[PDB]
């Protein structure tokens, strides 16, 4: 929802490493890969999760 | 596909003339009238075709 008013619209995806640990999301940022993929959010459904959105890989980057 | 990150994403809608010709739009500008319309685009659907762009008559110039 912050990122609405933002002029450009856009999401990046990156790649968990083994042993995924929700916890460690949080609290290190070196778990995820360094690779990832920037794309645009093409719209938000919301159908029966209030958090259904839609990703695709446009732009990977290292 | 370019316009999207564009902040302000805008069509041109003109007008074809006598014997129309694709081989002459792209050799020749005169083939296309000066007048034009432009309009905002509402939404990509490409249901059946990977090209199926939306025109509307919103703002007349010469």
């Amino acid at each position: 929802r912050r990122k609405v008013r933002l002029a450009q619209p856009y999401v990046g995806v990156f790649l968990k490493r083994d042993d995924s640990n929700e916890s460690d999301v949080v609290e290190s940022l070196d778990e995820i890969y360094h690779t990832g993929t920037f794309a645009q959010i093409h719209e938000m459904q919301d159908l029966g999760d209030k958090l259904r959105m839609i990703v695709m890989g446009h732009r990977r980057v290292h």
